[PDB]
């Protein structure tokens, strides 16, 4: 056997040349082209070689290849058949077996006059298998900047009837304009004419090729995708019969408590047919004794404890002011602050970004109508030219500023961030500008001709929408829409109100500036604060009536809650002069109290500063919201115990001859038992409370504790020497509500039907607490935070209505792993050979869920990335051969070698050495037209490699995207899920011990994980401070247990009625929420304490008269007391500006009041009255 037509010495036109005619024996191949035959077809390489073919041959089909290979060369599996079908075609060693020349002719030589027999014609035997495996395997390939079939593109013709023997006769066919000679295929299966067609191995667009070449994808074959993943979504509600199954159980057992409780009622109404006094009384001694001393000792007294007030409260001269949201927020050493702290060292910290959300309201969606053939393409009202052209001005304008700080300009070029310099030194912008190059030239340049555009602006977008990674539109303009940064842009990442992949139909514009953010670092801080500032002024000022843009900047919400922490101060100013104006003209009633009433307010005041000063010596920050919150709680306390001590003494009689001294000893006595238990009780809630970790609640009810305490003990002691002094004042000349509570009230509540139906109505609303309980919300809007009229507040619905991405994700893998093992790099890599539980593959099946784990997009890892580059096809890398430095792709070729052999052991990954040898170099290249990507752009921070010892690898990342949070319990089901996957490859790693493990880090990981722990969280503490009030009181009231349980049980009551109300107004349960409630467990005795001490301490004969006996008393000075004076407080501060006040204070502030109130005045009478403890 052997071949004919060999060499290339004829020409038909251009550079077409007939292959020139020749039948001798096979000839050895040179051995010049070795490269060639690794190239075109290896299956020749068994040196000895006797191949017919020649090298200008081989180079002159890779010519013809060139848009064959642009278009197959997407599915490997695909162009590996079709060079099997040429290169066996022109140059296999057993041509004449399935070939027969026909046509040839002289072919005068004007070098020797020799002639040269040319191949006009001749006949290629294709078997029939082999053309339907070939056409049926490449049919499913989709062209680039459409949804057609490549063969649409290569037939010649409709991409719907080119059938699979049509097409490759005219690939064969001259008549395209390519072949330099037509070749008549002839498809028999069987010899014929003793002719027998080639029929090689062949592969599918779903097997693969090579153990290193992946499949084809299912995007350019149907037969390789198969059926999609889905979660099963568990509800996990009980629904017993129909409903909540909590509604169910609880008015099951309501009814039955209704039963069980009037079927004893209406049952009996037929049947008519040393331990503890000697605590006690050492204290009411001494309290009695130290009210006398300090009635006639005023002036030492209230000097020492103004000399107190001063040495204490000046220490606010070291005041410090806490303003980050981190250190508010996040507790200094959670486990998502770890993360934080160990992501911001070993890859530097997230970056800021300035968003704006732009919109076009003034314009409606236009058609684009491709020239040649096209279905009409709609774009939204933004992607018009004009309104293109208008923000690439303000996106340009928005680079000039430079908003000049300490004496020196600071420009974008300046602050932004460029990941690949000094090479390119732009800057990263991410806007749909960016794929013209901000360029108002590129965005005009049109290419055609009268009567017809043939591409357009609209045809750039819709080319790189699809391929953003281009370094050429490589169709009729080849034109990069790359970015002048350099790296891609993705269409979800500029672009909003679309619909799920018609990126035609965007409705809004995003653009982003990325700036750089430092560690451990505050001029460059500084720096880009004050170049945010003049942003948002300028973005805040521009008119621009065509645009409606939604702002933002990294240091806009700081600055949000530094304007909202200032004005409401002019609030609480209002609050303080209504409860004085309350408090002087109520204390009593020149019978006028504005001189007692200013002494308690400034008393209070000085607490209030004296508590904030010995912390600020201690070192605690103000937050500057606890300094707004804190005054109107001590307020509340203060005007409490300062009412229910001087009217005690108000109605008091005095005895026989009794100056002042004695008078106020023997009431001080008997009232102060009283006023301490309430003062500690609260007192130890609140420090209580200072125990959960959240440094704003930790140092807030540090504070507030304090002052309490403080002003507990400044009161009883300066404010009784004062009370002396002004009691001898006034006998110089220098009750309505208590007739009515003992006369028609109490007398009204205790009667023998009134208290069953109450005591009902109490439990009933108990029982529905309790059966809504669980139906309370988690989390804070971060909108709410807010104000009304801020910018921040629209930005945030503006997100919600348009983004489709969400916050970058990091699964940092950290130290300690192998990364030069074929087994290390399975671990890691999304790819051919390594296994299918890896890292980049789990978080790969992970985005295709995209709504149960909420990451929605693929890693981008640099591994695979690394590995692509260095593949010797790829040919990007390559060394000078004496100094093994990097040669880059755009060079003379000099001296420099490819960096892996191309031989079979070179096509293996670089599983030695080579791997470290030639990361950095990777790391290190740019992005090349002629190369690709490089991993420069995109990885130089996302690899770590120590210097010296091996050069071995450091901790790295793979950064996807989340989907779009809208929702606290949306962002806490992304971190949820987030740890859940970095678990699963935690566990399959399979490490010895915990040495390392992979961690994802996001910016609202800090901010949410509290919500992780925050049931455990409020159950823990409501629970510890319930039973510290429980111990407190069972000590100081004496010993009785069953006083104390009674009002343990009533705060009880209190507190699920709290949790009630909460589900009941929107209020949600976080570290606000829970600071509250534990704070209104310790309230909650301030009310129900009177009363049932007042009960207690009586000697008269029936359970009724005892309950009337106490609310009469000790009643008439409570609703009086407690009530109308937080009651006028909650009233002022309903009007707030800062939305969580507003919310949680207020609302949380007035259930508290009215519920205690309730409780008090009616429950605990009555319950007293039925249970109550005999005596
Ligand atoms: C989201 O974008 C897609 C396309 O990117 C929109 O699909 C197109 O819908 C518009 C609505 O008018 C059509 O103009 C267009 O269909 C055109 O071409 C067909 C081809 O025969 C023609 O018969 C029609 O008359 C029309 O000219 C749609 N493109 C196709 C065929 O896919 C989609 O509607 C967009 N979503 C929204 C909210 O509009
Ligand atoms: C992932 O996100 C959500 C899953 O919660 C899915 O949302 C897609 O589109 C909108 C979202 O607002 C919804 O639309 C659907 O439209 C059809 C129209 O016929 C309607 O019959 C459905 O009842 C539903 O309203 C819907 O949430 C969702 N659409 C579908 C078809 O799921 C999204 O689809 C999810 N991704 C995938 C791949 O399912
Ligand atoms: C077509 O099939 C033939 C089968 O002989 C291939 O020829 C080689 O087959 C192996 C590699 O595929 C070699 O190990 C054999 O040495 C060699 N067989 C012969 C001719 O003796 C040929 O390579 C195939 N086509 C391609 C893709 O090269
Ligand atoms: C971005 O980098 C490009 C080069 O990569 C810089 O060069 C540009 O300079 C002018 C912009 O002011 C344009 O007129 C040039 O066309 C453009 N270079 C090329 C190749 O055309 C440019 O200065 C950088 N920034 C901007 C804003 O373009
Ligand atoms: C417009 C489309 C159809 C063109 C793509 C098909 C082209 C690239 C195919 C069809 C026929 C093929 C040619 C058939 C014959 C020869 C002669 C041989 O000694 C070198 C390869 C060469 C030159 C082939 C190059 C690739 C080729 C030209
Ligand atoms: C209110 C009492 C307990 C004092 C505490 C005041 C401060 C610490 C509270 C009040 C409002 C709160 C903010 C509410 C909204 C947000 C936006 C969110 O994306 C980050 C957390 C952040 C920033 C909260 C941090 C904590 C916060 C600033
Ligand atoms: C090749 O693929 C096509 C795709 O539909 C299929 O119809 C055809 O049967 C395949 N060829 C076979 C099975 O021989
Ligand atoms: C703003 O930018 C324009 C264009 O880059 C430049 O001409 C001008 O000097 C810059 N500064 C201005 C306008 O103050
Ligand atoms: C910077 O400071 C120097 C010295 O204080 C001063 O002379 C100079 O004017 C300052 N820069 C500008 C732009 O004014
Ligand atoms: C895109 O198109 C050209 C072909 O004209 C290609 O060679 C190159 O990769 C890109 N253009 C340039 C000028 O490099
Ligand atoms: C809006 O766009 C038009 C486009 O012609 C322009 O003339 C106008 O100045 C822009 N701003 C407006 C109308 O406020
Ligand atoms: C996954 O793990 C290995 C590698 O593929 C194999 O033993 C197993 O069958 C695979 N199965 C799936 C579903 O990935
Ligand atoms: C490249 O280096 C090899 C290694 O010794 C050497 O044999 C070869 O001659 C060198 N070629 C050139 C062009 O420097
Ligand atoms: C390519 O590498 C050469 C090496 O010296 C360098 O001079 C040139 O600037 C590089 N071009 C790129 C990275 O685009
Ligand atoms: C984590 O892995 C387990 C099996 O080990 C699997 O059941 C679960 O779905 C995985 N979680 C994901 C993929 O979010």
């Amino acid at each position: 056997q052997s071949c004919v037509w060999y060499g290339e010495c004829g020409i038909a036109y251009g550079d077409k040349r007939y292959n020139c005619e020749y039948s001798g024996p096979p000839k050895p191949l040179p051995k010049d082209g070795y490269d060639l035959v690794q190239e075109l077809c290896p299956g020749f390489f068994f040196g000895n070689v006797s191949l017919c073919c020649d090298v200008r041959q081989l180079q002159t089909l890779k010519d013809n290849l060139q848009l064959p290979l642009q278009f197959l060369s997407r599915c490997p599996s695909c162009f590996y058949n079709l060079l099997n079908l040429f290169c066996e075609l022109t140059c296999s060693p057993r041509q004449s077996q399935f070939l027969n020349v026909t046509a040839t002719e002289d072919y005068v030589d004007p070098v020797t006059n020799q002639t040269k027999t040319n191949v006009k014609e001749l006949q290629y035997y294709v078997g029939q298998s082999f053309a339907n495996a070939m056409y049926n395997a490449c049919r499913d390939v989709e062209a680039p900047s459409s949804n057609d079939k490549a063969l649409g593109l290569l037939c010649g013709k409709d991409a719907d009837a080119c059938n699979a023997t049509n097409w490759i006769e005219y690939m064969f066919n001259k008549d395209n304009g390519q072949a330099p000679f037509t070749i008549t295929p002839v498809f028999s299966d069987f010899p014929v004419h003793g002719m027998e067609p080639m029929n090689n191995a062949t592969k599918g667009c779903d097997e693969s090729v090579d153990e290193v070449t992946a499949p084809c994808s299912c995007q350019d074959c149907s037969i390789v995708c198969g059926p999609k993943p889905q979660p099963p979504p568990p509800p996990a509600p009980w629904t017993i019969l129909g409903l909540d199954a909590m509604y169910v159980i609880m008015w099951i057992t309501y009814m039955a408590f209704l039963l069980v409780f009037f079927g004893a009622f209406f049952a009996v109404w037929c049947y008519r047919k040393p331990v503890s006094a000697a605590f006690e009384g050492c204290l009411r001694r001494l309290f009695t004794r130290w009210g006398s001393f300090c009635v006639r000792n005023p002036g030492c007294v209230i000097f020492f404890s103004l000399v107190f007030i001063t040495a204490c409260s000046s220490g606010l001269v070291f005041v410090r002011v806490t303003t980050n949201p981190v250190d508010l927020w996040s507790a200094p050493s959670s486990q998502a602050r770890l993360e934080k702290e160990y992501f911001d060292q070993h890859f530097g910290p997230f970056f800021r970004t300035e968003q704006l959300i732009i919109r076009a309201p003034l314009t409606d969606k236009h058609i684009y109508q491709p020239y040649p053939s096209g279905a009409d393409v709609p774009f939204g009202p933004p992607l018009d030219i004009q309104i293109l052209h208008q923000v690439l001005d303000l996106q340009i304008a928005i680079e000039n500023i430079t908003a000049s700080y300490d004496n020196e300009t600071v420009t974008l070029q300046d602050i932004c961030l460029a990941p690949l310099s000094p090479y390119n030194t732009n800057c990263t912008i991410l806007s749909v500008l960016n794929y013209f190059q901000n360029s108002h030239s590129v965005l005009d340049h049109k290419k055609g001709d009268d009567f017809f555009v043939y591409a357009d602006y609209h045809t750039h977008f819709l080319y790189c929408v699809r391929a953003p990674a281009s370094l050429n539109d490589t169709s009729l303009l080849h034109d990069p829409c790359l970015g002048t940064f350099g790296g891609p842009v993705f269409p979800w990442l500029v672009l909003g109100g679309y619909d799920d992949q018609n990126y035609n139909n965007a409705t809004a514009l995003v653009i982003t500036f990325p700036v750089n953010n430092y560690y451990n670092d505050t001029e460059k801080l500084q720096r880009a604060q004050a170049w945010e500032k003049e942003f948002i002024n300028f973005v805040k000022n521009y008119k621009n009536p065509n645009l409606t843009i939604s702002f933002t900047a990294e240091r806009s919400i700081e600055d949000e809650l530094n304007r909202e922490s200032d004005s409401d101060v002019f609030t609480v100013v209002i609050s303080y002069a209504i409860m004085f104006l309350y408090i002087s003209l109520a204390l009593g009633h020149v019978d006028s109290k504005v001189s007692l009433g200013i002494a308690g307010i400034l008393i209070v005041l000085s607490s209030v500063a004296c508590s904030l000063g010995v912390f600020s010596y201690i070192g605690l920050p103000l937050t500057l919201i606890v300094i707004e919150v804190i005054p109107f709680l001590v307020l509340a306390v203060g005007v409490d115990n300062i009412f229910i001590l001087v009217q005690a003494y108000q109605r008091d009689e005095r005895l026989q001859g009794e100056t002042l001294d004695q008078q106020l000893g023997r009431v001080l006595g008997e009232v102060a038992p009283s006023m301490f238990l309430s003062s500690f009780s609260e007192t130890v809630a609140f420090f209580l409370g200072a125990l959960s970790v959240m440094p704003a609640v930790h140092t807030f009810s540090l504070f507030a504790g304090l002052a309490v305490f403080i002003d507990f003990l400044l009161q009883i002691t300066c404010f009784v020497s004062l009370l002396g002094l002004d009691i001898k004042r006034q006998e110089k000349n220098r009750s309505c509500l208590f007739r009515f509570f003992k006369n028609s009230y109490s007398p009204l509540l205790l009667k023998d039907w009134m208290r069953p139906i109450v005591i009902a109505i109490f439990v009933g609303v108990l029982s529905f607490s309790i059966a809504v309980l669980n139906k309370v919300d988690i989390g804070l809007d971060q909108s709410l935070s807010m104000p009304d009229d801020s910018y921040m507040v629209d930005y945030f619905k503006s997100i919600s209505q348009y983004l489709h991405a969400g916050p970058p994700v990091y699964f940092v893998l950290e130290e300690g792993h192998d990364y030069t093992s074929s087994k290390g790099q399975n671990m890691v890599c999304g790819g051919m050979g390594c296994n299918n539980d890896s890292l980049v593959q789990q978080i790969f099946n992970a985005a295709q869920l995209d709504n149960y784990t909420r990451i929605g997009f693929a890693p981008s890892s640099w591994i695979d990335d690394y590995f692509d580059w260095v593949k010797p096809q790829s040919s990007c890398c390559r060394v000078d051969n004496i100094t093994d430095q990097f040669c880059n792709a755009s060079v003379v070729d000099p001296a420099c070698v490819r960096c892996r052999p191309l031989t079979p052991e070179g096509k293996q990954r670089p599983q030695g050495g080579d791997f470290m040898r030639f990361l950095p170099m990777f790391l290190s290249d740019n992005p090349n037209p002629k190369c690709g990507k490089g991993g420069h752009a995109a990885y130089s921070s996302a690899v770590n490699i120590l210097l010296g010892h091996g050069t071995r690898v450091g901790a790295t990342y793979f950064m996807t995207y989340h989907t779009v949070l809208q929702t606290s319990a949306d962002f806490i089901d992304a971190l949820k899920k987030a740890r859940l996957i970095a678990s699963n490859v935690t566990e399959t790693m399979g490490i010895n011990g915990s040495a390392y493990r992979v961690f994802p880090y996001s910016v609202f990981y800090v901010f949410y994980e509290q919500y992780l722990t925050i049931i455990d969280d409020t159950i823990f503490n409501l629970g510890v401070s319930l039973g510290a009030i429980f111990l407190v009181t069972m000590v100081l009231l004496g010993c009785e247990l069953w006083s104390a349980v009674i009002m343990c049980a009533t705060i009880a009551m209190v507190l699920v009625n709290m949790f009630g109300v909460m589900w009941l107004w929107g209020i949600s349960l976080n570290a606000v929420s829970l600071v509250n409630l534990v704070m209104s467990c310790g309230i909650s005795v301030e009310f129900c304490s009177h009363i049932t001490r007042a009960f207690t301490v009586s000697m008269k004969g029936s359970r009724v008269e005892r309950a009337e006996e106490a609310l009469a008393h000790m009643g008439s000075s409570v609703f009086s007391g407690i009530t109308l004076t937080k009651f006028g407080g909650i009233v002022v501060l309903a009007f707030a500006k800062s939305q969580i006040f507003q919310i949680f204070y207020f609302r949380m502030y007035l259930a508290m009041v009215l519920l205690g109130a309730t409780h008090g005045l009616i429950f605990l009478p009555v319950l007293l009255s039925y249970i109550g403890p005999s005596v």
